[PDB]
């Protein structure tokens, strides 16, 4: 019950009561806390409560020190002192931003820019309360039982009655009941077990609600800049191939951290291999929040790196299906691959941190605390899409508070910028480099003359809140009877719904754009389905056509971004 104060170190006996984190509050914090806000109860080793019986005054300002014990301002001895006076609650060893991360609900974007604004000891404070929020919230969220089972991959559920239903997606996992980790998609429905059980009637699913632990590490050390690269080594033979990025390499090695913005298809992976291949003594951990983004890094490394001196880490709790080709869980090999959650307690040379857009503070601070290196590297793209805030419904979040390097990202800028799209057609470069990078994103392909757009309302349905446009989907399929070469195109939208409509209807393998960053295809479809801030989201419409290597069709709903698309229109 003895620590530091969470706004100014100072040590003291005082935490919050009424924060759910219980933080240490030293006297003059935990006072100008108390006096600000609905939290009242303070905590020492013994809690600030009237000790005379039966009384129930916990009230920190309707207290006093009557010698040794508290009492209220009806039980207190002619002897005594208010424990709140002075700008001071009595404690031993004797802020308008924490009251507001302390209190809030997290349902505003104004509490997550707060998150980001604040100090690096409030930046964790915040992590820490808004995963605690986000874990409760997971409890509000009624039982689904098995009603029926209908085959392998479909089966009717029975709702717990006077709870809200989470929503169905990708995104909400279960567990079953320990059956194994569970999925479902929209009276049938679409189950996706982790572990291939013969799913029982009767047996329970229920969100996988885990224990937040403190945080320790900041989200970012503090900076240091060198004269000379720094506990690396280089090569002199360095392959024609990294070349281009041997600059930035160099600026690797003369700082403690630095940030990498890469836009889509301008060689992040390849920089990220090509940093072992220009230290190649050091040792590198390439950390991200995805098993996905940790497999994308994994098969670059196999086709430059040793495979001997790889290994994927996979936690013993194996959720999906993640590279298979590196000899598994050897911490202490030269390159380890591994998401930010399995992480073990080790050092390294380098650490790169990927897909930078999609982290919190909550795992800026995790890699910190679990990986002590010389340096760090984040590597991502603040035009791309961030982690989802399950709790905010009331704002839009800017790139600039995603977490801590998105916010130096946008307000000093990266350390280094990929400034060559080589995945996209022209077309494409030019309209997200004009939407989200300043025109500084340049195009090495040409104009595939491959990308299309349709302005098409169409008819605006609901399976709950996710969103299908069937009007959309027929447009779609008539396209294909006229161009054959786009049956190997893959479906995107911003909706679950829409994709599985779209599934059954034209029969093309379906992404929404959240689950097809960081992946690319030849062709691409996209339905914009609806006009909300979700479909039009700069970042979201960014993501969802530069996965296009060759062409794309955008049939869209809103009138602004069909007319930002510099893409041939097409009639009907
Ligand atoms: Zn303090
Ligand atoms: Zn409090
Ligand atoms: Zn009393």
């Amino acid at each position: 019950a003895v620590g530091a104060c969470v706004l100014c170190n100072s040590q003291t006996s005082l935490r919050c009561g009424a924060c759910i984190r219980r933080p240490f509050l030293c006297c003059k914090c935990c006072y100008d806390h108390v006096i600000s806000t609905s939290h009242k109860l303070v905590l020492s080793v013994n809690p600030y409560v009237c000790n005379a019986p039966g009384c129930d005054v916990t009230d920190v300002t309707q207290l006093y020190l009557g010698g040794m014990s508290y009492y209220c301002k009806s039980h207190k001895p002619p002897i005594s002192f208010p424990l709140c006076a002075n700008g001071q609650v009595f404690g031993l060893y004797k802020v308008t931003d924490f009251n507001a991360i302390a209190t809030c609900d997290w349902t505003n974007a104004g509490d997550y820019i707060l998150a980001n604004t604040c100090t690096e000891r409030l930046k964790l404070f915040a992590a820490e309360t808004l995963k605690a929020t986000e874990e409760t919230f997971k409890l509000s969220y009624g039982i689904a039982t098995v009603r029926e089972v209908l085959s392998d991959r479909e089966l009717h559920l029975s709702w717990e009655v006077g709870k809200p239903r989470p929503p169905l997606n990708r995104n909400y996992v279960f567990t079953g009941y320990q059956i194994g980790e569970y999925t479902f998609e929209k009276d049938a429905v679409v189950y996706r077990g982790t572990t291939t059980y013969k799913l029982n009637v009767g047996d329970y699913f229920v969100l996988t609600s885990h224990t937040v632990m403190p945080l320790s590490a900041p989200t970012l050390v503090p900076q240091e800049h060198y004269v000379r690269i720094t506990g690396l080594y280089p090569t002199l033979n360095i392959s024609d191939e990294f070349s281009s990025n041997v600059a930035n390499y160099q600026k690797v090695g003369m700082q403690k951290y630095s940030t990498l913005q890469g836009p889509p298809g301008t060689g992040k992976s390849h920089f990220a291999i090509g940093l072992a291949l220009y230290y190649p003594s050091a040792r590198i951990v390439y950390t991200a929040c995805s098993h996905a983004a940790v497999d994308a890094l994994c098969e670059k490394a196999l086709k430059y790196l040793p495979i001997d001196k790889c290994s994927r880490i996979i936690p013993a709790r194996a959720r999906v299906e993640c590279f298979d080709k590196f000899k598994v869980n050897s911490t202490l090999e030269q390159y380890v691959f591994c998401t930010v959650n399995a992480l073990p307690e080790t050092t390294a040379d380098i650490v790169v941190f990927d897909e930078i857009s999609m982290a919190t503070n909550y795992d800026l601070s995790v890699v910190n605390a679990r990986l002590r290196a010389k340096h760090y590297v984040y590597i991502g793209d603040p035009a791309q899409l961030p982690a989802p805030r399950t709790l905010l419904t009331k704002g839009t979040l800017e790139p600039e508070y995603f977490n801590s390097v998105c916010r130096l990202m946008k307000t000093i800028g990266p350390d280094m910028f990929l400034g060559t799209c080589r995945r996209c057609p022209a077309e494409i470069v030019d309209t997200v480099s004009a939407l989200v990078y300043d025109n500084k994103l340049k195009a090495h392909k040409d104009k595939s003359a491959q990308c299309f757009k349709m302005f098409y309302k169409g008819v605006i349905t609901h399976d709950v809140s996710s969103a299908i446009n069937r009007p959309q989907i027929g447009v779609v399929r008539e396209f294909l009877t006229r161009n054959p070469a786009w049956r190997k195109a893959v479906f995107i939208s911003p909706y679950n719904s829409q994709n599985a409509v779209a599934s059954k209807i034209l029969g093309l393998p379906t992404q929404t754009v959240d689950s097809s960053q960081g992946s690319e295809y030849d062709y691409v479809i996209f339905t914009q389905t609806t006009e909300t801030a979700h479909s039009c989201n700069v970042n979201r419409f960014n993501v969802a056509i530069t996965r296009a290597k060759v062409g794309i069709l955008c049939i869209m709903s809103d009138r602004d971004l069909y007319d930002k698309l510099q893409f041939t229109s097409l009639e009907i």
